[PDB]
């Protein structure tokens, strides 16, 4: 109620400070990082490059990071917590499903994809003991069968247990809409609801209209672009060639509407990524070598220049990851 | 060859015995059955019921069963391990991928897919030490270009060890024909490869040619020809509306053309299935009771009473899997 899951356990809201809330270890498959974990040069490999990476989070105040990775995005939480304890950042972890469901989850009910986002939350992750602390659901703009059941479900287990919902959006196609329709429809407050990916999009009655409903609007892929790459047809597909300044001012015009307390600020970042082309990671740590501490080292201050206060931004990166992580019914 | 690998370690030929070519403990997805095994009760309830089956397999005289589930069959070796070792049943493993694959999969190179598919024959599974003793592969239709990749993939690894490669098919498509050309381009000989699901036609100058060309032919659905399902909106595209003595019929023909030799016959059953509707594997039990063992139960004695002699009976079930399965590029 007053405490969220972690993969090192439940902690106190009080403790998770500076949050990210929306971030990877590995976006990866279902089993993938386990048949093949040469593919990112090894497990261990993989793991030492996380926690190089959270630990230059941590020194750049960042405290705990959401990690949205779902079953079928191949969230190993034993990984997890394997990072978050040898870095010291805390790290909650996800249940829901993201776009790839194997046939094994997408012949499933209502009913019983409800029952595996509970068993997550209340009982453990496969046989590790870990709970979710959030439900992460995706959608394709038009949202399919399939995804109107995983948001029914995920609503359920919501509304059940008080962890909150998080989503993957096309913004360019105002997907957040048709979610939140289905999310009110199972009587879920949007309280209890991130849209994500919602800077991908310039659509400011889009964004401001979601935040005046209570929804929290999730900025979450900041330091994605591929300018100066327009030559990479897939980098220029996966991260777009808009500006990560132009993606920021939406931090900025979102405050100046008056929803500070609606927004969520992350990078969307990982440390290994095999659901892309090959050596997309290199591609990445080109663009962004800051990783996960591109929001506190480069946006922050950027927000801070274009002279929104400080009292704002922490409220922005503690005060409301706590209020949307922290259970509540 | 000489060695065959097994979940419980390498096994000479002659250990092999009565073998069945392509079954699976648990037909699934990567990562399901650790992450929601209450889906079929519980994990130990799951292996249980396998080692049921295995035993009662066993004691119809199976020795050996090749379990063709892959990755993204969500195959589990240490399963398959604690199974063998109970039931007393050697189990081959797979490497290889099925119709599921997930993204991280479907975005690799026909490069990248050899060295998933030789590592895991090579080096083993995971972080098991098991090593997979064939490479299974499926197509639709007219086989799509990434199954195309997993194709070359699957023959080149077939090259580099000698481990055969085995299909599922549409037989209705006359699928195999198609697998043939991919592999035989990349100079695959057709005696590493076994073309499943072929019982799933009545086409026997299809079967016949490809058994000319040196292809083992895979009659190993024969129990799935339900009957009494036609009101069940999901028992006719995973069972049959044909008799089981009609396909073991295929078997006696193809040996009436001399191709005896080519011939591997199995079940494909399994004890938990939850890459389909929930409840199939009621639905499955309850049409064919006898599990794994309908084969030594019920083809087996059916095809004795046509006039087929037990020497013959024996190759098909003992020596031709044990010559598929031995590792070999002789041709
Ligand atoms: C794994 As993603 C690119 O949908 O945040
Ligand atoms: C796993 As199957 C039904 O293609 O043999
Ligand atoms: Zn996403
Ligand atoms: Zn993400
Ligand atoms: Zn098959
Ligand atoms: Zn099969």
């Amino acid at each position: 109620g007053d405490r969220i899951n972690t993969v090192r356990g439940p902690i106190t809201i009080s403790e998770a400070g500076f949050t990210l809330t929306h971030e990877h270890i590995c976006g990866s498959s279902a089993g993938f990082l386990r048949a093949w974990p040469e593919f990112f040069g090894s497990r261990k490999a993989l793991a030492e490059k996380a926690v190089r990476g959270l630990r230059r989070a941590r020194a750049a105040g960042v405290r705990t990071i959401v990690d949205v990775s779902t079953f079928d995005l191949g969230r190993d939480v034993s990984l997890l917590a394997e990072v978050s304890r040898a870095a010291d950042v805390h790290i909650v972890a996800a249940t829901g499903l993201w776009l790839d469901p194997p046939l094994s989850m997408r012949l499933r009910s209502v009913e019983e994809l409800t029952q595996f986002f509970l068993r997550e939350i209340q009982y453990g992750i496969e046989d590790t003991g870990i709970r979710a602390g959030i439900i992460k659901v995706a959608t394709t703009g038009k949202v399919t069968p399939f995804q109107e059941l995983v948001l029914r479900a995920a609503a359920r287990a919501s509304l059940a247990t008080g962890v909150p919902v998080t989503t993957h959006t096309a913004a360019s196609q105002r997907g957040g809409e048709q979610q939140a329709a289905i999310f009110e429809s199972e009587g879920l407050s949007p309280s209890r609801v991130c849209i994500g990916h919602s800077d991908e999009t310039d659509d400011l009655s889009y964004l401001t209209a979601l935040a005046a409903r209570g929804y929290l609007i999730g900025l979450d892929r900041i330091p994605h672009s591929a300018i100066g790459l327009e030559d990479n047809a897939s980098a220029s597909a996966l991260l777009g060639i808009r500006s990560w300044q132009t993606r920021a001012l939406l931090i900025k015009a979102l405050i100046d509407q008056g929803y500070m307390k609606q927004i969520l600020v992350s990078n969307d970042w990982l440390f290994g990524f095999s659901s892309y082309v090959t050596n997309i990671m290199d591609v990445m740590d080109s663009v962004n070598p800051d990783g996960m501490a591109f929001i506190p080292l480069r946006v922050i201050p950027f927000l801070r220049e274009k002279g929104i206060p400080q009292e704002t931004l922490a409220g922005i990166t503690v005060t409301n990851p706590a209020r949307f992580l922290s259970p509540t019914l």
